[PDB]
């Protein structure tokens, strides 16, 4: 059955659906109300990927099934970058809201922090590029007040983020270590450090 699917069409339908994850969940989490949907997205996605594990069994190094997977992911490389900034975003987020230097710039007895302020403490941390502050400042639910919660903001994509995360990083740790000596894992790799 491994060696039937693998000279299948299989390959192509995996890539455009790696197309539309990679755009559909920055398109759905700049809303709260499509929150419910964007969860169910993410649990298609695991599914996907424990199916490519279940092609892997029984691997020896250097086979052909892992340079294939590959090629594929070679061929995705922008839409697999993208996740990977996606979910590396959150998870730089969750730890820097929580530091002791980001506390100082909250003022308010209630805890909420001016979108003015917020951007002033994301550039003076020099961890994030313009654009991605912008896009930060859009995912955030700031009120007419433009005023922030950033208790709910950093929890709100933790448990379904960490779920997809941990397959990837199981993916991409078998694919390193079955498939030694090729530099685009490497890449890969580089890419998804944290």
């Amino acid at each position: 059955n491994q060696q039937s699917l693998a000279h299948s069409r299989l390959w192509d339908a995996v890539v455009g659906f790696l197309h539309v994850f990679a755009h559909m969940m920055m398109k759905l989490a700049q809303d709260s109300s499509q929150i419910e949907l964007l969860k169910e997205l993410l649990d298609l996605q695991k599914d996907m990927v424990v199916m490519l594990l279940s092609l892997l069994e029984g691997n020896v190094v250097n086979g052909m099934i892992a340079r294939q997977m590959v090629d594929m992911l070679v061929e995705s490389s922008s839409n697999v970058e993208m996740i990977l900034k996606f979910f590396d975003m959150f998870l730089k987020l969750k730890d820097i809201v929580g530091s002791e230097a980001f506390q100082d710039y909250v003022t308010d007895p209630r805890g909420l922090i001016s979108k003015k302020d917020f951007q002033k403490a994301m550039d003076s941390q020099k961890q994030f590029t313009g654009p991605e502050i912008q896009f930060l400042l859009s995912c955030s639910e700031a009120d007419e007040n433009e005023m922030i919660d950033c208790e709910e903001f950093a929890n709100r994509f933790q448990e379904p983020a960490r779920d997809i995360g941990f397959n990837v990083a199981v993916l991409l740790t078998n694919l390193s270590e079955h498939v030694p000596h090729d530099p685009r894992l490497r890449n890969f790799l580089e890419l998804a450090e944290s």
